[PDB]
């Protein structure tokens, strides 16, 4: 029979490990210059015929804060950009009122010195990098002016500021704070780590971004955390609180990700963990992910080859734990206690791997397999098939005192129960 997974070893993932990272070799280069003349605007952007809401933030022609060539932190950029657009206003503490570029040769760092970087709501601030980024033992904060404190979240399509990172690059975020960032649009979601579009990336072919974000906290956020083809990214022992969609939402074809004791709580829309379109052998473990308005951690769209593992998944208001989708995936010694609904759902999902799971005092079912036709719903059939089966095999674990009954599996094509404790 199964042994039990081999999880990857965490040791590693430390601030002193993430502050030795970097080249603070050789100065970089610091700019004040034209936005649209650089790719990692453009890209997110569009061309010179949407740089009219940009324009109306900065009262001018846009312009961002740019490092390259070599290492910069945000102390050199004080002393060397104007006022205006980049303010000291109290010892450690600066808002910057001008997007800041890291290009792809540009290294740029946070560190303990910085007390609070605001990036300024009305002046459409934000930070993108194409380069390496270090960011620790700091803030950084969407900050609006006009009311002296957080861009407190009110509305989707309002602009807050964000971090955006792309293909190529690498991004090293521990012991901070970052809150109130992102909003509905692409790329600016709140911290989005992600390829290039397919267009740019063909002719770029950067190699899929990478780094780590540890040890820190984020509220607030519209995604607390976003990422598109992405490699082998780290989110280990943060606090993810009172975001607004996701706390974490991995995307898009992005493959060996390690998300690991991580506290994820309070999302006010929907999943506390959710990844989604072919996040493939990743591992999900050791996380808390409790309170959330709906799952606590969602597999979805085909994504597979996936360990999800010793999480504490509790009181969401939907399921604990919901497949849709996305087969073949290991589900072992998660306990997952009064969720409101399910405790585990899978839909549309074959060779599911049930392994020593406890699923306890949830509102609905333990454990919940069912089939059902997508077709001629909202979904993109093309971009997303699906097949309506299920299956799986279910070893030890314990399924007790939910509400609906230990378990129910609707029109299987097959399933397998081995010594699963149900307690009567």
């Amino acid at each position: 029979e199964m042994a039990k997974p081999v999880l990857p070893d965490l040791s590693g993932y430390t601030t002193e490990a993430a502050l030795k990272k970097i080249a603070r070799n050789k100065p970089g280069k610091i700019t004040v210059a034209r936005m649209m003349e650089e790719t990692g605007l453009k890209e997110f952007i569009g061309g010179d015929n949407k740089m009219a809401e940009w324009v109306v933030r900065q009262k001018g022609i846009p312009q961002a804060i740019m490092i390259s060539d070599g290492y910069v932190n945000l102390q050199d950029l004080v002393k060397k950009v104007p006022k205006q657009f980049l303010s000291e206003v109290s010892p450690g503490v600066y808002v910057a009122r001008l997007p800041i570029l890291v290009k792809e040769t540009g290294i740029f760092e946070i560190d303990s010195k910085t007390k609070e970087l605001r990036l300024s709501q009305e002046k459409g601030s934000f930070i993108v990098s194409e380069g390496k980024m270090l960011i620790t033992n700091t803030s950084v904060n969407a900050w609006s002016e006009t009311r002296n404190g957080l861009a407190a979240y009110r509305t989707p399509d309002e602009f807050r500021p964000f971090v955006l990172t792309w293909g190529g690059s690498q991004t090293w975020i521990a012991k901070t704070k970052m809150a109130s960032m992102g909003y509905n649009q692409s790329k600016s979601y709140g911290v989005s780590i992600s390829q290039y579009t397919p267009n740019t990336a063909k002719v770029l072919k950067r190699g899929e971004p990478t780094g780590w974000i540890i040890d820190s906290e984020f509220a607030d956020m519209w995604y607390g955390f976003y990422c598109y083809e992405t490699r082998d990214f780290v989110v280990k022992g943060n606090t993810y609180r009172d975001n607004i969609v996701y706390g974490i939402d991995p995307h898009d074809r992005s493959h060996g990700l390690i998300i690991a004791e991580n506290d994820v709580y309070g999302t006010k829309k929907k999943h506390g963990i959710i990844i989604s379109r072919e996040v493939d052998n990743s591992f999900i473990f050791r996380n808390k992910s409790h309170n959330n308005k709906l799952s606590g951690v969602v597999l979805d769209r085909n994504s597979v080859g996936n360990i999800v593992a010793y999480n504490e998944i509790y009181q969401n208001h939907t399921d604990g734990i919901t497949l849709y989708e996305s087969g073949n995936n290991l589900l072992w010694g998660n306990r997952v206690i009064a969720n409101r609904r399910h405790g585990i759902r899978v839909r549309n999902s074959v060779n599911i791997k049930l392994y020593e799971n406890v699923a306890m005092a949830n509102g609905l079912m333990g454990v919940y397999g069912h089939i059902k036709d997508l077709n001629d719903t909202d979904r993109d059939i093309e971009l997303d098939p699906f097949d309506a089966q299920v299956s799986l095999i279910m070893v030890g674990g314990e399924l007790s005192s939910n509400g609906s009954g230990p378990l129910s599996i609707d029109s299987p094509l097959s399933v397998e129960l081995y010594r699963v404790s149900m307690l009567m």
